[PDB]
């Protein structure tokens, strides 16, 4: 009664009791792929191969390797290449529409368990969530040149197309409705969403998209080759010998602790400065396979994209900057750095040395016009960090539906700041600080190991259904109003202007309402440094 049979096998599931009270069927640690090991390990997935006993689903699976930041422990297992399935039960005759969800982790950590992205409050709803482990670092987004070596790069994007895949081939069995999928993702995993979204690799395998706080216009989204494959293997303690191809079969040999330890340990080049986030992230991949995921330059893939045509909700949060604070409290005064300001003015513009010291200079009148950066006074580096790295790509991605696509394209705004219930702000950032910082969002959405909840007369239980439901009434029908919204006396409409700006559902404590992006003039000063580059 709760057994399914998948295109690989059969599998059975477990039943249990939200943290709200109600019922429902859960499945997690489902094969898509063989477990990319030994040989296969850097490389593309393959499909696992079939399975005749009943596989016990009942329990939550091993994260593919990272570094978990919560238990400060190396964890995880290379035979994680899972799929889990949450839904109140299995309808085959009434099939539900799919939330797919892709964990964000900037590439270089992430998990689809059910302690950060638990399905306690959208399981509420009439949908069948979907989430899955894809592997990160080095393991996932090694990358080398040479054909020889058959490792191309974006392995864990690669992981994801062939989740989406497996979702298509599969979901009919659990009550889902193949051709009903939403993909929704957060940081790196919004990343991942819009590139499934311009990569004709992933082209109609879903119909609608929900893109949280990141984009391929995140300069952090995409790695450039900086001879990454050897500098791993050397600091891991490698001879020297047999070229990259020889570095790959001594990281072929390492144990994967070991690239862990070692990956983004000893790895940047301090020219970071051109912004590489990280060396084990996104790449244009050298050659082409059949399931080359970055072809040529994302920039130029975006301008054709077969996502251009299917509907979106995309936004970020208020505060989206207090995420960079956390290098702040470990050596602070670094915000007395004199290139403080200098250092943000976007690397690769095609600007003179003497434009360049004059954009920092509107970024200081800007983010301080009379006060001097410091722990205490953060406010304006929280905001020019939020821009920065979150929302002027977010709005130029905005900007570019509204010139290419004739689809609908849904803008938020999360405002949510709760003296206890933004966790990631509170647990990982400070509890001393206000704002909704990178990731609080995700508090309002899905359980986690806390076992926290509102308790429905406070604005953060206000919060939570606000939007439960309308990122399900977005799931459901492409249509993101709902009854929150509603009791509010507000229509989310879908985004119709770029000038003065576009127009978003802002979420805040005292409920929503439909307006005019507020920190526009920021977003305007960001657009102008674009002056001789192309913004889409």
């Amino acid at each position: 009664s709760l057994t399914v049979q998948t295109k690989y096998g059969p599998v059975r599931g477990k039943r249990s009791v939200s943290l709200l009270g109600q019922e429902y069927v859960s499945f997690q640690g489902i094969p898509y792929a063989r477990a990319p090991e030994g040989e296969l390990r850097f490389k593309a997935p393959v499909p696992p191969q079939n399975w005749t006993e009943t596989l016990d689903c009942s329990q939550q699976c091993e994260p593919c390797y990272h570094f978990d930041r919560r238990l400060q422990k190396i964890v995880g297992c290379e035979d994680s290449l899972k799929i889990n399935v949450f839904a109140k039960e299995i309808n085959p005759s009434k099939p539900l529409p799919v939330m797919l969800y892709i964990y964000g982790g900037g590439f270089t950590e992430g998990t689809s368990g059910t302690e950060l992205y638990g399905p306690d409050f959208l399981v509420q709803k009439d949908i069948v969530l979907v989430s899955f482990n894809y592997r990160i670092g080095a393991l996932g987004f090694l990358c080398c040149q040479s054909e020889q070596d058959g490792v191309p790069g974006n392995a864990g994007l690669k992981d994801q197309n062939l989740a989406i895949r497996w979702v298509l081939e599969n979901i009919a069995a659990f009550g889902g409705d193949p051709k009903r999928v939403t993909l929704v993702g957060h940081s790196a995993g919004a990343a991942s969403v819009q590139y499934h979204l311009i990569s004709d690799a992933s082209k109609d395998l879903f119909q609608r998209a929900i893109v949280m706080s990141g984009s391929t216009y995140n300069s952090w989204s995409l790695t450039r080759q900086r001879n990454w494959v050897e500098k791993l293997a050397k600091a891991i303690g490698w001879d020297g010998q047999g070229g990259e191809s020889g570095a790959l079969r001594f990281l072929k040999a390492a144990k994967p602790e070991d690239i862990v330890a070692n990956q983004e340990k000893l790895l940047t080049d301090q020219d970071m400065q051109d912004d590489i986030f990280t060396p084990f992230g996104p790449t244009v991949e050298p050659y082409l396979t059949e399931q080359c995921m970055i072809p040529k330059e994302p920039f130029e893939m975006a301008r054709t994209a077969w996502g251009d045509k299917i509907d979106i909700m995309i936004g970020g949060t208020s505060e989206e900057g207090l995420l960079l604070l956390q290098k702040i409290k470990l050596q602070p005064e670094l915000l007395s750095h004199p290139h403080l300001f200098l250092g943000n003015v976007p690397p690769n513009l095609k600007i003179s040395m003497e434009k360049r010291i004059e954009f920092a200079a509107k970024l200081k009148q800007r983010y301080y016009p009379d006060s001097s950066p410091s722990m205490e006074n953060n406010l304006g580096y929280v905001h020019m960090m939020s821009d920065r790295v979150f929302w002027h790509g977010l709005h130029r991605t905005i900007l570019a539906r509204a010139a290419r696509s004739r689809a609908r394209t849904f803008v938020y705004r999360i405002c949510l700041d709760s003296e206890f219930y933004n966790h990631y702000r509170i647990m990982m950032i400070d509890p001393k600080l206000r704002g909704t910082a990178h990731a609080d969002e995700l508090s309002y959405l899905f359980s986690n190991f806390t076992q926290q909840v509102p308790g429905k007369e406070t604005f953060e239980y206000r919060g939570l259904q606000t939007l439960v439901d309308v990122f399900t009434a977005f799931v459901i029908n492409g249509d993101p109003n709902c009854g929150m919204t509603a009791k509010s006396g507000v229509v989310f409409e879908p985004n119709a202007q770029t000038k003065p700006t576009f127009k978003c559902l802002n979420i805040a404590n005292d409920g929503v309402a439909f307006v005019d992006y507020p920190d526009a003039d920021r977003l305007d000063m960001w657009d102008a440094m674009y002056v001789n580059d192309e913004l889409f």
